[PDB]
C-alpha cells in the first residue's frame, strides 16, 4: 500500500518513485500563461447541468475531503465546451494552503490562489469511473479558483460539517447539498489535456479551469485549515498545503473559450 502525501518526506517530489507517470508528457497542474493561451472560436458552449444532483456523504480521506454524489444515473452532468459526450459528477474536493498566498494547483501567470475546487466527472461512454481513468478522455475536472474576500454562502454548509470529519477516515452524511452554489457567475474557461493531480497521476483528464474565481471568507478557509491529515488519536498534522505545484507543459496547448 502507498504512503504518499504532501510533506517533505512523502510529497510531490517523491511521487515519481511509486508512480513514474509523475514525469509524463501530460501531467497536471500547469501554469496558465494568459498571453500564450489561444482563443478557440470552435469550442462549443459549456453546459453545467447540476439541477438533479444528489450529494450523499463527505469523507476525510487523509489528503483532502471529498463530497460524494450519486453517479448511478445522469443526475448531475457536464457537457459541451471541449467535451464529446456526457460526463457524470462523482465528487468534489479542494486543494488549499497554509496561508492565503498559496493553495491552488493551477496558477494564472504564476499567480497562486488561496484554494482550488475540483468537480470530478467521468465519461459515461466508459461505464464506470475505474474504466474511465484508463482512457485519455475518461475524466473532465472543472477547476475553480478561490480567493479570500467576501463569504461564499453556498460553501457554508460544507464548512460547518468539517468539525465532524476532522481526521482521516471520518465521514458524515451530506445530503441535499447543491453544488451550483459553488460556481462563479461566468463560465469562461481555459482547457488543456492533463492528469489527476494526486497519485495515481493518470493521464485521463480534460481540464476545464474557470477564469473567474469565487470569493470565500478568511473564516471559511481558516476552517479548512483545522482539518487533519492524521487519523483519530494520532499527533495532529494540520491538513494544509495539499496542492501539487505546476508541472511542465511539454507539447500542449491551453485553449481559451473567451477573447
Ligand atoms: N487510487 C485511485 N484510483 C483512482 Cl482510479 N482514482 C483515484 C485514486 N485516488 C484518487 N483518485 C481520484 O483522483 C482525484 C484526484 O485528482 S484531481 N486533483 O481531481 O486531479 C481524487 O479526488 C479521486 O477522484
Ligand atoms: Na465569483
Ligand atoms: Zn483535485
Amino acid at each position: 500500500s502507498h504512503h504518499w502525501g504532501y510533506g517533505k518526506h512523502n510529497g510531490p517530489e517523491h511521487w515519481h518513485k511509486d508512480f513514474p507517470i509523475a514525469k509524463g508528457e501530460r501531467q497536471s497542474p500547469v501554469d496558465i500563461d494568459t498571453h500564450t493561451a489561444k482563443y478557440d472560436p470552435s469550442l462549443k458552449p459549456l453546459s453545467v447541468s447540476y439541477d438533479q444532483a444528489t450529494s450523499l456523504r463527505i469523507l476525510n480521506n487523509g489528503h483532502a475531503f471529498n463530497v460524494e454524489f450519486d453517479d448511478s444515473q445522469d443526475k448531475a452532468v457536464l457537457k459541451g465546451g471541449p467535451l464529446d459526450g456526457t460526463y457524470r459528477l462523482i465528487q468534489f474536493h479542494f486543494h488549499w494552503g497554509s496561508l492565503d498566498g498559496q493553495g491552488s494547483e493551477h496558477t494564472v501567470d504564476k499567480k497562486k490562489y488561496a484554494a482550488e475546487l475540483h468537480l470530478v466527472h467521468w465519461n459515461t461512454k466508459y461505464g464506470d469511473f475505474g474504466k474511465a481513468v484508463q482512457q485519455p478522455d475518461g475524466l473532465a475536472v472543472l477547476g475553480i479558483f478561490l480567493k479570500v474576500g467576501s463569504a461564499k454562502p453556498g460553501l457554508q454548509k460544507v464548512v460547518d460539517v468539517l468539525d465532524s470529519i476532522k481526521t482521516k477516515g471520518k465521514s458524515a452524511d451530506f445530503t441535499n447539498f447543491d453544488p451550483r452554489g459553488l460556481l462563479p457567475e461566468s463560465l469562461d474557461y481555459w482547457t488543456y489535456p492533463g492528469s489527476l493531480t494526486t497519485p495515481p497521476l493518470l493521464e485521463c483528464v480534460t481540464w476545464i479551469v474557470l477564469k473567474e474565481p469565487i470569493s470565500v471568507s478568511s473564516e471559511q478557509v481558516l476552517k479548512f485549515r483545522k482539518l487533519n491529515f492524521n487519523g483519530e488519536g494520532e499527533p495532529e498534522e494540520l491538513m494544509v498545503d495539499n496542492w501539487r505545484p505546476a508541472q511542465p507543459l511539454k507539447n500542449r496547448q491551453i485553449k481559451a473559450s473567451f477573447k
